[PDB]
């Protein structure tokens, strides 16, 4: 029913690599979908784009994408030619997604990441800026056939939008047919009341759901109450994808961005790496999947 | 066991009149009541010993809790820093023994909240911390105080986040005044699992907070609440439990916390009062035996 | 939502000094004492009388539990049986509107304990079942009183042991004062999910038992009770919960029950009240 | 750690082809098929010879479980239920030491199911069943075989229905080969813990069954599979795990296990294999 998918970043350390390899690699190992990073994206030239795509779909393969925006992609800033440059961003971004055949990306697509909490918060300002610069960022999507997915962060990660109830919130006040709510169960373990009820909450409005258990070790051996999500994924009909987030190994901008201070991979190396996904695939379609 | 709650379920700076607390908690029936550090060093002779009487009156015993500065930094690099963070323990702890305070915990060996802004030294930062611990543990074993180091999830702190590197940290201290602190809220995120992180912590474990997964009072929420009454069993755990809720925007605390909307949803004092006594009841029943 | 708490988890018979636990019951802060139905048919109206006072006066309310012996089977193929069962439960009825008891709840559609040894002929009780229920429905709305089918796990009764069996048996009844009634001892059994057999049951839920998986008071154990408090807010439920724990040894309770280990820890009396008074504040707290 | 599953998965007797089972067992990819000991007795020298090379040329390894009846019961009062109890038991043994099965579990200490008519007597129940079960041992460790003993629920048996009762009765035995076994089905109704359940058998755990709180087979249910993993390790379980589910009606498997409804959804031969397989591989993932 639902199409699976891994982030490629479970086996790199930085925010770009060799999509094709990790395409070769989760199709042999099973999934429906690989997610890479759009940050080296806009530096591919039109036969790259197209290599890419023709890798993709030779292998059977679906890409989506996700992006952790820079302070310059600010979507959300005070500052209106951050906010312009931005908009540049991502409308150059969507149209690569278009050549890709891409028609999904996610993230903190509405702010930037990591947030710099150094800095002083005006979250209703933010907001409301925003959610207007979204508004106009979903038209180039759509016209591009992209579903541009918000994710909801944990108080960690962002101040905008924490809970599926704010995600909802936000994308009602876009009000846009192609913006959607985003979970993540990593997130959403940490600021919801009730997993069920926040996946039933984002319900029609859900677009992506990415997974990892609660410190993001593969989907199946954690805490992380995957029946219940999958009754809940029932109950609003979810027909989308399911991308499990691992990270488990220090190091790099990785791991320096997702904070792994210990080495949760437990020495794996790249094959081991490859059997517990694999492992977790299997689990991910067994409990998540028809009811 | 004895349960406490700290008094910044109630503010939004990390300081406030602890007396008024006091008889407030009093009131509603923990046996505790959690102070933060930061005011205590300010204090005159005079001042402590009304607040150590204003306890003993009520009936309540105090615990402290402290989010050392950058200043206050055991771990630092820098010589200056290290040594006046010595110093301010030595003094505090003294002043602790002067209030028969034998419990502080927090990120003891570090800082919080720490700024990810920087380059971090992990082996560096933890070799220089154990270092500086097991020094202050010595006056911390003479002021009869133990110093409880809390295991912090990634986002706060990146020496310890689990259970088992908490356990590792104070075995390499090797200091019979130094503990491992669990913190449900912190557990939530970092653990494979809950009670395991509990039987690990075993006979180190020291002070323990409790939270839900978003520091909401304990109850209503997905922490395992049964789980850990059941590890904390298993490990003959006898130190008190201190719920640590966090429900209110604006602020230092609101800060700090990362509070971004109102979990509270609107209560006042009342309301909070309220709420923070159900959780009481809820957790001397579900967490003893 | 109101909470009660079935008189039985002090006494070891289906019968005792209702009034009694009346009282105990009012002092612990109940909203609600359980009772058995099988001693009311031996009351006097004088009887009858004596005990709404000393429940009104009391201020609390009366909710009734009934397993019905052999005789006053419902569904059996032994249409005498079925006489006699629908006359007992006519003047049960009867007596219910007289105590202003609104709710009577258990293996009201079968009966309990099972005898097994007994062939089961499930699709043919069953229509007779619910042939039978549909009638006593025109009595029960007559003295005004919500008929609780209460789903069981399969050691107990072979008829109805999930939330969908039930909602489809009432369904098939069709009839207002016919609701079905869950139980989390006997769903923890049966269930694939706890949250989703109380949404299954929906509208059509009328009455809730509690009790951990191993029937001790609500709290300690297993059971997931938020999960609970959230599927009963889901379907909008405003009707009672009772506790129904058991954990002593010995007599027809103990026999019945099953309870072949001493369960309370040797519990007093005391012992007892406090902690079904602090599973009271922990469901009141917890499930709303 | 070995997988298995029992093969009255497929069947609703306890007795069936078991060389057809253990081939489709193998295809499936278990390390383990557990067949019901009752046919055995009566199985020539030959029957046994060929079972055993089945399982060798297959790579599968065989377990046995047994519900014994009223004349097998090592509990009776009765000294010559006793004595016919021993002799059952010490041929049995001898036949598994020549199909070469080196364990035996179930309701060993006492019979199954069991008539609750009959007034407990569980005490007494108790010291003779000990006693029998000690000598019964002997014969075990003569054969290499270990006795394993089913903690189950109050509902199919009064002797042993905690991990506690389990260990107290195994330490009262005093035998190096009478285990304590456990059942996820069991457990998730009488324990307070399950992984406490699990740490309190510790050493003495020799076998695990599997299955989900309604008898599905493991995996999209609400047993705690990850807190069992972590359990097993904890205490450093070196035995085996096999899954018993219990999805259709009909027969004696179907009246004893009470299915009273189709739990499987009309699942053919070929999808009751898909989801055994699919439960084998979630089984090896989480409990690691
Ligand atoms: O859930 C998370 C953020 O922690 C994910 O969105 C990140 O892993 C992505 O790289 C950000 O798009
Ligand atoms: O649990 C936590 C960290 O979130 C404690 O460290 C703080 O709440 C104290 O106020 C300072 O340690
Ligand atoms: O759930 C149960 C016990 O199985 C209770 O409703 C019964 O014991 C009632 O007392 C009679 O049906
Ligand atoms: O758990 C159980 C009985 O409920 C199993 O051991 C039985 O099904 C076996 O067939 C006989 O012990
Ligand atoms: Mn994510
Ligand atoms: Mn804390
Ligand atoms: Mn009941
Ligand atoms: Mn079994």
């Amino acid at each position: 029913a639902m199409k699976h998918g891994i982030y490629y970043a479970y086996w790199e350390q930085e925010w770009e690599a060799d999509y094709k390899y990790y395409i070769e690699k989760v199709a042999k190992l099973g999934f429906d979908i690989l997610e890479i990073a759009a940050s080296p994206l806009p530096f591919y030239s039109d036969i790259q784009i197209n290599e890419l795509k023709a890798c993709a779909h030779g292998n059977g393969i679906t890409l989506t994408v996700g992006h952790g925006p820079s302070a310059e992609q600010n979507l959300s800033s005070p500052d209106p030619d951050i906010r312009k440059n931005a908009k540049a961003f991502y409308t150059d971004l969507l149209k690569r997604l278009y050549k890709l055949d891409v028609h999904l990306i996610g993230g903190a697509l509405y702010s930037y990441w990591p947030i710099d909490y150094t800095k002083t918060i005006d979250k209703k300002g933010d907001w409301e800026r925003s959610v207007e610069s979204v508004r106009e960022v979903a038209k180039v999507a759509e016209a591009c056939g992209v579903d541009f997915c918000l994710e909801v962060l944990n108080r960690f990660e962002n101040y905008l939008i924490n809970t599926a109830q704010e995600g909802v919130d936000f994308v009602k006040q876009v009000d846009h047919n192609n913006v959607k709510v985003m979970l993540d169960t990593f997130h959403m373990n940490i600021e919801e009341d009730s997993i069920g009820g926040a996946i039933r909450t984002a319900g029609s409005y859900l677009g992506h759901l990415h997974t990892g258990e609660c410190n993001r070790k593969v989907p199946g051996r954690g805490r992380i109450p995957w029946v219940e999500i999958g009754e809940a994924l029932a109950d609003i009909g979810y027909n989308g994808s399911v991308v499990m987030e691992p990270f488990v190994r220090m190091g790099g901008t990785v791991g320096s961005n997702i904070k792994v201070w210990r080495d949760i991979s437990n020495g794996a190396d790249e094959k081991m790496l490859d059997r517990e996904a694999q492992a977790a695939l299997d689990f991910s379609r067994y409990v998540l999947e028809c009811h």
